[PDB]
């Protein structure tokens, strides 16, 4: 249990990476306030975890929403230890010659409002807090932030940008509140496309040097880290690419060593 | 000349970086459509280069502006071979914890739309011609694209976004349209801050390793280069920093060798 | 205990930052052997720690010492998880001009000797035994791998070669091997300079975001992060800047925010 | 002629990428002097450019003959504007579980001392020339020294150590002589492998963005770029990915827009 007592909120925290993030971050003994805009889902989850969990119904495009849930962090968990926004949408990797002239300028907000305003807007809200605690802020980014084909522009520019909060946070923050960045690859959640826009394990697996496209829970093990405060000390602005090693994947095959165990004849 | 007969676009074309490279552009033979807001600089851009420069009054924001500087360009120079989307607004470095929450929304999206938005917009609107032409796109990026304390966290995370664009365009584009990037440095400009919101050269000088803030003509060689078939066909998703050294500046001093010359006896 | 029943090799870890690693790791649980030169320095280690480390008397210039290193740990402790090529010397920044024409030969071999191909022999080495564990290689790197002003010429350009070996094996070994590097900053230790060639906290302070140099221990987190393997399953050729911020300094102050607990009224 | 009364020193200029520099630079206006260590093919050189040339046998390897060249140079055109430090040998892309144990020393001193070490000499021997005139250096590295599978680790390494030298020099020589390296791409060259360890188009067609491997003579407009004074004045520190786009292929296609013919009706 190494945050026993540490106080986390999650944007995004009802589904996918972020309801692994909750799961973890209980288990390794913090307690968790979750922003989502679903309240089914945060139903669910405050039915798994009970009081080391808070849910606060919201959306991340609104500040005050934002500021509701940092009030209600700090009231019921006593401060803010880490914030995680994570909440994003994805634009379905629609190149830019498919995105329609008529709808573009909307599918824009949609994607920025979401997932760089939305992270910003977090910040803004516990700020005070953070320093406060001497807290630190984990983005979630994704590959799409790094390289392209993880995404059309629109969802490759937001990402790109948040790469931007990084190291712009980091500095403005210091030295007070630690800023970093986890490069989160593929994952297997329920990510959904923008409304103004109206085999993921199968395909990639030829392109990801480990050879298998991770489980859910195999990706909170770096925010678990960027957390410790006795770990990451030294860490801010950081950017941590965990996606599988696209980014050092070969020309013609994504691993270079398939055939090691024949070539050194282990069994 | 290097660009004889060439045909390029360029928006934000009407003052500081943009007017230099609408000027270098034509001393190099080119053709030059500019699409501006301000009818009145556009005027006097047209007065000093005649039937060399054709100016378009429109916003970036605009996609029926774009479109509308695209379509004359093409009917007035035959082609459009290389695109420069360079209009931008700054945030005058204000901090995370300096801007007011009652307009954070308000110039989140003038900054984003601005400088994002207007970018896609140019390059979806040209994508036709450019095709056409075996053309390409130059961004103009700037310092906050790489580094912090270039603006604050709006313009640092839309200039990062842009590198997003350099990436994935380049990708999509490719193997017609040849997509780069150009990281300029600070210059002497009339570069507005956001109306949501309401010594450049001697602050600077200490801290790049040149030792002095570049005139506003040269910058505009990279851009020449990018746009030459000749010298930068194997250039397509390269982001050149272009800045005065920032980026390679020591920790205590700006250059490394400042006593360079007394050192080696020089006179 | 986060790593019990796992077995490390590390080099150099009889001083400085390589002894703070294997304190860590077997406080973590594992069971460590270190490739030294100095003969009494592994002996304290083999003092404090009894059994659960194991010291090789050996050059990490010499592949033959390497093999025997890896060959008396796997013998000892049955196999080898985790792989921590970390010996090295410093230039002492000494620049360019003031390289001496007569010892710049000797110099650059003894820098890239222990520094570079000492990395190489490592992973040569513990080869067949990482892929049969499916282990991990995790290089120490520095900020020197990064940015300039770390060390001259010579050590600045050694330690960027350590990037380069980090992509490509992490490449070459996937999928069985992942590799790390890690950009760890200045420490209090007893780095020394090249024979050829014959206040850190306080001098620093003021250029790095967090506002302190850490300890020696603050820096072993990552290690064990990287070196999980249910924690960092999809982190291969990561490089993680540590070192305090450096790489998100200000232009004018390392860090941005000092003032803000008076700005946000916090007591 | 851009570099009208220019001097220039190339290594390994006889053959090649080095070769097709001289031929570019002679043609800009520049007067060149190359250090090769072959006879015969310096002879080639002077008999085509007669005294616009003029050759220096002599390894890049030994301090002494780069001192040789540097003052015959300024002897003969009595300056030296541009360094550009190129002569290299690749490793065949043999990974590290190939490379044998009894040649690896060798292997290593070989690859290291020509790439690296030969770098190091050109400019300690050229610096008071250099800082004479506000030089310049550019330095040759290719995608090797940026992204996996260009080399196996020791030429991998040794391209990544030449960014480290990009970097260290462009802070330490500022602020009078700029460093930039350019990262060239494959060229159908006479590239030979090491002595120690005793197509290229077709194949890499399918994974270039741009769908076709350049000429050798493509590859030169980024070294006269960053030789001009007037245009490439900020540029300092700077490296210029220039291989096709290896950096932003896709994952399953080097090119995402190979049909943009058909998607946008053009013909
Ligand atoms: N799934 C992938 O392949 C993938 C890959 C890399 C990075 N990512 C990133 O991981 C993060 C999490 O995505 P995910 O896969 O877990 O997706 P997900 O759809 O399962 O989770 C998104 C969560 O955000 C909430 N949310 C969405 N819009 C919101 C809004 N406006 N206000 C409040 N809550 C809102 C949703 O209700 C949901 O609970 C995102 O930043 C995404 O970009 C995802
Ligand atoms: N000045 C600097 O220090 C600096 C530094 C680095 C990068 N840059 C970048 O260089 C580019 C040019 O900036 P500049 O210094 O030349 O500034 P500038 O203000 O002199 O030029 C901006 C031009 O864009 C036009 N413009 C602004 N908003 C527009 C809109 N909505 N629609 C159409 N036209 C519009 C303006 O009328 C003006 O002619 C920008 O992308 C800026 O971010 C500037
Ligand atoms: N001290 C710093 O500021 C600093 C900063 C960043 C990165 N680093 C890096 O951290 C790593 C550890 O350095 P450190 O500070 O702990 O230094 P240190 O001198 O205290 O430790 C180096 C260890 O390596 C051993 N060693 C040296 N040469 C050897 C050889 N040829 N064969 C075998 N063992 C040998 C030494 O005996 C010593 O025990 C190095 O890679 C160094 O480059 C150090
Ligand atoms: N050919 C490629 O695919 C390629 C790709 C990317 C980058 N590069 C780089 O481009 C540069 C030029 O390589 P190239 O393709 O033109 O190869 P090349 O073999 O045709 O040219 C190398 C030149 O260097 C000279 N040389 C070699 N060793 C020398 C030494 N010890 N002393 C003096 N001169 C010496 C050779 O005689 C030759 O004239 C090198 O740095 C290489 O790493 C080549």
């Amino acid at each position: 249990m190494k945050l026993k007592g540490e106080a986390v909120l999650i944007t995004g925290g009802a589904s996918g990476l972020g309801r692994a993030l909750v799961d973890r971050f209980v288990a390794e003994g913090a307690k968790v306030a979750v922003l989502d805009k679903s309240a089914e889902r945060l139903a669910e989850l405050e039915t798994d975890h009970g009081d080391n969990v808070l849910g606060i119904v919201g959306d991340v495009r609104s500040l005050e929403d934002q500021k509701q849930a940092a009030s209600r962090c700090v009231a019921r968990f006593g401060k803010i230890d880490t914030l995680i926004p994570n909440a994003g949408i994805w634009d379905y990797s629609t190149a830019l010659v498919d995105l329609p002239e008529e709808s573009l300028d909307a599918a824009f907000d949609e994607v920025f409002h979401i997932n760089v305003k939305g992270y910003i807007h977090a910040v803004k809200a516990c700020l005070p807090a953070l320093v406060a605690s001497r807290g630190n802020v984990i983005f979630t980014i994704s590959n799409a932030g790094f390289y392209p084909n993880g995404g059309g522009p629109l969802y490759t520019a937001a990402k790109h940008a948040i790469v931007g909060l990084v190291r712009e946070l980091a500095f403005e923050l210091a030295p007070y509140v630690r800023v970093n960045g986890v490069g989160s690859g593929g994952i297997n959640s329920d990510l959904r496309g923008p409304s103004s826009l109206g085999p993921l394990a199968d395909m990639l697996k030829s392109v990801l040097p480990i050879g298998r496209m991770p489980e859910v829970e195999e990706y909170t093990g770096a925010y678990v880290f960027f957390a410790t405060r006795g770990d990451a000390a030294p860490a801010t602005g950081a950017l941590l690419n965990y996606d599988g090693g696209l980014g050092v994947r070969g020309f013609f095959s994504g691993a270079g060593g398939n055939d090691l165990l024949e070539q050194l004849n282990i069994h």
